[PDB]
């Protein structure tokens, strides 16, 4: 079970899309939804390393945010953070309004303002058989 | 760094919950007690992701789930006490004019319909909270 | 996060779970039996832990997870760790090995080296307890 839609890339039981074009966080969410995917969720160092390999050098929106300003970071599939890869000093404690999460070229995570325009974003979905 | 995927034997994990896909003829209330007797509750469903997971494992001939018109106030409420936010009703369900169809079953498609509580179904689904592996 | 959940039939103490097995086994059979239930022959690292084990320890002796690895003269836990805390019986372990390369625990809790092929009626497995999320 590793068949991916055209222009996506397989890793383990998932397919990944590395979108380009300027978007704020929620706009990146809807872009992923338009291709029947979701902004990427990250649950293991293996997956992170795969993501770092293809990652846009200039920063990418990923599927983690401060749901309902609660303020716990929750993946857009409803899953919690088990694996994490924060940049040193991230996430910003409590709590400036940097409520959406981006991934640097290095692969490390940084909490950011949701209205920030980044030039990349990562979607995932389940691979088919 | 805590991974929450531990379930007791015979349960299946999805995110932070564990699920038991029971088999054997039961009416709604008997399914409720079966789930009680094994330290769970009739499943409550809160997201399209949780529903999609349920659909994969769902019995093709229908399963009791933890939703019911209590009591009989006109509102469907989950056994955990929560209200219906996410829903996955089959078209036309629930009736607006109940004559006793006060319990909810999930079809093989995963979609829901209201039903008489003494309907005998071949399946029912329990849930409970998953536990976590400490960071190594 | 509180870590004291055990699978059914195991008992919790602190951050660990314990299984008190019964049935005639050599040390290596008891090792596999623990593996098969997804734990290991117990390793012991504190007095508190020893006190707990002693409360449930089979009167007629139990295999625990300490052994003379390969045959090098060093007793090492199956989890790979060295002996820090210790609770040997008087005159255990034997200075120069005549083959008593495995360790059993008495009802009293105290440890005694023994021939690995000795058949004992009990053995103790452990594993890590799982945790209740903050909810």
């Amino acid at each position: 079970c590793n068949t991916c839609p055209e222009k996506w890339i397989n890793f383990q039981r998932k397919c990944y899309y590395f979108g380009k074009g300027t978007k704020q966080w929620v706009h990146a969410r809807y872009a992923c939804d338009d291709m029947e995917g979701q902004l990427v969720s990250i649950h293991s160092p293996e997956e992170q390393d795969f993501l770092t390999k293809h990652a846009s050098h200039t920063g990418s929106w990923i599927g983690l945010r401060n749901l309902d300003l609660k303020g716990e970071f929750i993946w857009v599939d409803g899953s919690h953070v088990d694996y994490s890869n924060w940049a040193p000093g991230a996430p910003t404690s409590r709590s400036q309004g940097e409520d959406c999460v981006m991934m640097r070229g290095s692969g490390r995570w940084n909490d950011a303002f949701c209205d920030r325009k980044l030039g990349a974003w990562v979607c995932d979905r389940l691979a088919t058989c």
